[PDB]
């Protein structure tokens, strides 16, 4: 809404492209976030501007809550640095959740295991998994209304391979002539709008399923991966955003691993 002040960097070159051994862009015109692709002091402030608040969502249930310390200790170094954030932790123990010190600006709720309240305290919501770590920066640059993460297993492969639901009678079949790409279930977000209607529609999607007895190949994993087909995501994450470097290594195309799996 506001302008921008000076700021002095690097031209961009319209002849000279940042990334040429990737897709940079879908073919919805939707960015696909890659290191090298965007100037994170323009994105800081344009966000910082419209003092922007995210959300990051976590579900730490049973002996999931020990991986709470690493997980808030790590983000509270590489996650939306300089911005607001509030974690939402939803847990079954309560009290087993590790006392972490949290920059200023940053706070977090412990939630025992409603939606109006989101829309009041946060702009952006960004639901992760809990058994990871954050190794290196993860920042405004994903935010967008909505937004999917590629999978690291098969970033690089055809839909045919996609483990989508192939069967008709769940309501996340995906034939094998469809599909954009694999996307991951742990890495997923946008606007506190449009990851409602996400997470609504998927409800609505699971319950028509188990009334039907069946469910989908990747639970979770599969509807999302339907609703982002109909519903194609503002902004796509590269597997930068989620890597497993002992199962996968640490490829020349990716310039960085930023958020990971721990072991
Ligand atoms: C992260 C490694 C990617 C390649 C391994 C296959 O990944 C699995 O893919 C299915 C869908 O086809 C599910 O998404 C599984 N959850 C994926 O497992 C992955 O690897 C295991 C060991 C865990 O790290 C899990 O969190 C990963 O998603
Ligand atoms: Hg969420
Ligand atoms: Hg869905
Ligand atoms: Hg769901
Ligand atoms: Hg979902």
């Amino acid at each position: 809404m506001v302008s921008l002040p000076r700021m002095v960097y690097p031209q961009p070159k319209v002849l000279t492209p940042c990334r040429k051994d990737v897709l940079v862009v879908t073919p919805w015109l939707a960015p696909i976030v890659w290191e090298g692709t965007f100037n994170i002091d323009i994105l800081n402030e344009q966000f910082r501007l419209q003092n922007t608040t995210i959300g990051l969502t976590v579900f730490a249930i049973k002996k999931y809550v020990a991986f709470l310390k690493l997980f808030l200790e790590t983000a509270e170094k590489h996650f939306m640095v300089g911005h607001r954030v509030h974690y939402y932790v939803f847990t079954d123990q309560p009290a087993a959740v590790p006392r972490v010190t949290l920059g200023t600006g940053r706070q977090l709720s412990v939630l025992e295991v409603c939606e109006r309240r989101f829309l009041s305290e946060v702009d952006y919501l960004v639901c992760v998994d809990v058994d990871m770590e954050f190794r290196d920066h993860v920042g405004v640059e994903i935010l967008t209304p909505l937004f999917g993460t590629l999978h690291p297993g098969f970033y690089g492969s055809s839909r045919e391979a996609f483990t989508y639901e192939r069967r008709p009678q769940s309501q996340a079949y995906i034939p094998k002539d469809e599909g954009d790409f694999y996307y991951l279930g742990g890495f997923f977000g946008g606007s506190v709008q449009e990851v409602q209607r996400l997470t609504r529609a998927c409800h609505q999607a699971m319950m028509v399923d188990q009334a039907n007895g069946i469910e989908a190949v990747w639970h979770d994993e599969s509807h999302l991966n339907k609703y982002l087909l109909r519903h194609k995501p503002t902004k796509v994450l590269s597997p930068e955003y989620l890597w497993d470097q002992q199962l996968l290594g640490w490829p020349a195309v990716l310039r960085k691993l930023r958020f990971t799996a721990v072991p």
